[PDB]
């Protein structure tokens, strides 16, 4: 079956109009991916320790050690948005679908083909390339999810996001069980913190192999392999943002006395003394209803305590929070909180040809306003009595245990009952479109790193590695390491995701927010006179949402 | 049956998502409108002459004198897209949809109201206001299209643009015909031109009545009139542009030379001599061949005479173009040429607040690329030979009849065989939405003033008017002037126009051009502090279609 | 006109109108085009000057060819570099049935 | 039959110059060839052509 | 269309013959102010830039199904049928002032 | 421009942009690929339309 | 996924680690600290808690 093909390209995006303003979304994804055999035909169990860094007082935060067991296999992760749409069909289910739901996924690997290298080695000197017609690609799909989960696109490891550019898959590795402490210091400590790896604990020890738990099949040139459809288990996502906050829900005052002319200075007035006013309030023990103290449904978001870092058998880690943000744009400058970054390369969105090693990145800067500033928090005695005095408010200047940076708000924490809350948005290209759920007995309400998460049912992961093409010297009873003919393998993969949306309708009198090519823009989405690309973020809640 | 409501009031549009990308689009328009009583119950023939102004040399295109008949009747037009469509409606017609269908139109006249004012003349002195019971409203509707075309949309006449200001319909009237004679001159000429009304012919003398040809209803109170539904006879309309030029029609010239640096100066190069290239031209007598030279399969747009008037039986009138434009948008300072000047009032558009009687105005500049820029046109001597010759060339800056201001572009003319050209783009609020088609046996290939144009079948006029009140006191034998007790009316209309659209598709890999809020523009869909409103003009076709 | 010694009327000079009767284009052996596609704007040319027969709603799709690419040992996708592969040609036959 | 229209001449819109298009060319007594221009095409091919 | 730029399929059908190298035009301003041999200065001739709204990339892989054809594949269009007018093979002679 | 900035040479007129593709086109839309001279003898001297 | 070691160890031995071999501040992935460049084991972006 050498000169026959197995399989055909298909990078096309179907949009199929049903019944009732529902349109399914049929995205096609084609690439050829290039693969050389493994620099170690062997699992290895290594240690990172950098204590270099960290034993400097004050670079807790710089923690690298950790161990992982790395795998003679590459994994092909598909698990990003801008594998599947480019810019033009996003900017369509962004400005015109109102909810996204995601259906199925299906994968094939075709038209497999395994080289060799000879070196030509004369001057030059030189090297020669040749088919190896019986040589095998190794094949591993990992339906019932026995392996550990872990999705490329929190490295930026995913399949390349240009149609017409090979692409290649990650090695794969995974974490091992290990102890770590690091106790925490600033540039002022003295003395020697402490900071130690401590090893591993035999009760937490899983090594796993994918040759003794998932079946593999073995590729020859005219061999093909395909997935069959997996359905999904999930919730609907929303591209379309909330806008109102506590002080935004409900009926508001009414204004005794209106403006009379057009005027910056123009305002409206309650007209009613704040303390002989009408409404509901939760301070049992004033008489004032005011924006600020009236009564509310519940609550919009919530606060928690920023740049803590936690520790737990392995050392510190972030604490999460569900979203950031700010009023008046202070953009950029207002980042920071809870706003994703991200650090990315020439294959999945920096421009192709920029030289260097530094990355391209980007801080993702939702449209909903489900925030807070903490600038303007402030907590006060219960017998209230305005104004209020010094020793009854504790005020995000004041300072805590003494440390001049550090407020109340840092430590603070207002989750609760009443915390209304999103689900994280889209993020174009370099988002990752599905997440697993944790195998613990109480789940997560919300998963910060993608907006779908199969519960029950997740697509299992498809490994790949070039078998092992011995030389006519092999002997498995010597410490040496087995010698073998440089091999490398080219295969064509095909992708098929299943999306259901509803489209959009206009709910007020004005026009909406709308992603559109500008003069500004224009030339982030077109290549230059030497075929350079890249491929710039985008968002996907443009277009607000009443709340309540 | 007076205590009883004979309608209901309804402004909504709605989509209705069928099969195949198109979707049916509802709009529904009600509003009320207020009617006095005829200022004449008679129809006249009035004649109108500024021969004032048109005496001074250098004033021609000042012409106003014409002849009308003044009918007592109103008509009651809501054929404008601001009639039918908000801001928002309009947004995600335009960005989401790629071509239009006009389907059904439909009327309704219900809830009629007729009062009297009595002149409670005591000291202030005063006004009385008190229901007329059997009181009537005349209406008639013109089915069978026996009376002239007048629509109100090219005078900014027809019902108002939001839902909840009170309306009213616009007094009735249509051409008579006369002979008119005026002779251009300039500020330099001598002795005076030659400026007369010759009176009418009588071989084209139409006198129209309502009465006559027309059936006429009497509603009282508790009657309702309702049109059937009209189904229209037309071609669809589309909601994208085109860009192409002549220059970009076919294969490119193949670049023997590519750029090896990203750089703005960093250029291809066919990299062939221009008289030794292949291609076909259509200048038998040279072997050039260039961008400019290069034969095309025909030709985009073509060239007229500009601010050309021309002149028959009954004065001097501007020559028509379809489409205007230029290249970098040199934009408003840009306009002229056949781009349209919308000029409208506080009903339509104008902020409504606005004091004065100057109206609200724009030049629509559309995204379609099918004008001409003048300065660039010249033409040369077939021997070719260049460089080209003063003596053989005339550009469109030499002279012509000696005049300082005048080139040859002035009196150009390109259309024939070969013109390709495209119909008339949509104008939002102000635009037109249907027209009449010329009862001529050679019809016009599209109208400059609508993007629809019932070929057969068009709907009929709607004619409103308040039957006469006379007093204790009337003579029919006498000269006097019937008088009659103060009457007007109020009632509600409603319509129903349907659309059917076609969802567009992204073919490209590039965004594109959407329409969108901005900060900039914000503050124009949105009321004021005192309630002051306005509507803001959009553009219909943005987004790029390919010609060829 | 204009002054100028070399230009007549003739040269601005445009007779098209409602009585004008015409051909169309005749077919050029061997270096003519034989059909061509019509514009896609909603008023189209009488004729087109470059092909006697122009496809109104139906043309055959254009046929694009490419040889996939023959990669080498080493290749990053992550490398501004270049793609390096092994230097590869293709040929093959073609053949077509045109129905007159 | 026939009609008369601009010759060599060349519009403009919003990407260069361009000649205007004519349907045929032509005359009486063949002064041929040195007849051409108008609107008479002109072909220049190669090896692989013709 | 190729044969306007002379780069069709060859004419033998015994001569080993090549495809072109597929470009398209892409959306751009350009202005340049006419001129002749005496003209003073400099008249006007520059290149604008792309019109955002009217920018199209087209690129074949996201628009069409592409085909991977080893040594023992074929692939075969199936037959277009055409439509279009007559084309004819005889020409006419008469002038206005041979009518009648 | 280096040809169009001499005055009197605006018909020589070359600047365009255009996208280069990695891809080939099969065009065979050319009266020569289908006919030889002695076809074409035969359909234009005994046919009177196509 | 733990950060693909572009330094692994080639002796058996206690003092023998991987090394990630690229700047802190030069790497590539995701976090949720819009304010800095450093993507560390401490830092990255994990599902939740
Ligand atoms: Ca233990
Ligand atoms: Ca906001
Ligand atoms: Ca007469
Ligand atoms: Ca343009
Ligand atoms: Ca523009």
């Amino acid at each position: 079956g050498v000169g026959i093909s197995t399989g055909t390209f298909n990078n096309q995006t179907e949009f199929k109009f049903l019944e009732n303003g529902w349109v399914e979304i049929t995205a096609n994804s084609s690439r050829l991916v290039h693969l050389n055999m493994p620099e170690s035909e062997n699992y290895k169990r290594v240690v990172v320790n950098n204590m270099d860094k960290t034993a400097v007082k004050g670079n807790m935060a710089l923690d690298d050690i950790h161990v992982e067991i790395v795998t003679p296999w590459s994994l092909v992760d598909a698990n990003a948005w801008g594998v599947w749409f480019n810019p033009g069909d996003w900017q369509l289910i962004v400005n015109t679908m109102s909810e996204l739901h995601l259906v199925s996924f299906e994968q094939e690997i075709f038209n497999v083909v395994l080289k060799t290298v000879s070196e030509s080695a004369t001057q030059p000197p030189t090297k020669v390339y040749n088919n190896d017609l019986t040589a095998s690609l190794m094949v591993a799909l990992d339906s019932n999810n026995t392996m550990p989960f872990t999705p490329a696109a929190m490295r930026s490891e995913t399949l390349g996001f240009y149609p017409w550019k090979p692409t290649i898959p990650t090695p794969w590795r995974y974490y091992f069980q290990w102890d770590r402490t690091l106790i925490p210091s600033h540039t002022g400590t003295s003395g020697t913190p402490t900071n130690v790896y401590h090893g591993t604990d035999p009760d937490d020890v899983q090594f796993y192999t994918i040759e003794n738990s998932v079946p593999v099949h073995l590729l020859r040139t005219g061999d093909e392999f395909a997935t069959g459809t997996f359905f999904f288990d999930c919730k609907p996502c929303r591209l379309t943002h909330t806008w109102q906050t506590n002080r935004a829900l409900g009926l508001p005052p009414f204004l005794n006395s209106l403006p009379q002319s057009e005027g910056a200075t123009n305002f409206g007035d309650i007209g009613v003394q704040q303390d002989k006013r009408r409404g509901v309030t939760q301070m049992g023990n004033t008489d004032y209803i005011t924006e600020a103290t009236i009564m509310r449904p519940a609550e919009v978001g919530y606060s928690a305590p920023y740049y803590s870092f936690e520790a737990s058998t392995q050392g510190p880690f972030k604490t999460p929070i569900a979203a950031g943000r700010g009023g008046a744009q202070t953009d950029e400058n207002q980042a920071a909180d809870g706003d994703p970054r991200y650090a990315f390369g020439r294959q999945h969105g920096q421009k192709t040809t920029t030289t260097g090693e530094t990355p391209e990145r980007f801080t993702y800067i939702a449209h909903q306003d489900t925030g807070r500033y903490p600038e303007g928090d402030w907590i006060q005695n219960i017998n209230f009595n305005l104004p209020v005095t010094n020793d009854n408010v504790l005020l995000p200047t004041d300072p805590i245990g003494g440390k001049t940076g550090i407020n109340y708000t840092n430590i603070f924490n207002t989750y609760g009952p009443l915390t209304a809350l999103n689900n994280v948005p889209p993020v174009y290209p370099n988002g990752q479109i599905w997440d697993k759920e944790f195998d613990t007995d109480l789940k997560p309400r919300l998963h910060i790193n993608a907006p779908f998460v199969c519960q029950n049912n997740c697509p299992g992961q498809l490994f790949v590695k070039v078998a092992p093409n011995l030389t006519n010297q092999y002997d498995p009873d010597a410490s040496a390491n087995m010698s073998r003919i440089v091999t490398y393998s080219d295969f064509w993969w095909k992708g098929k995701l299943v999306f259901k949306a509803k489209l959009r309708a206009s709910h007020t009198w004005n026009p909406i927010q709308q992603m559109s090519i500008n003069v500004d823009n224009q030339f982030n989405y077109v290549p230059n006179n030497i075929g350079a690309m890249k491929i710039v973020y985008e968002k996907s809640q443009l277009a607000p949402r009443k709340l309540y």
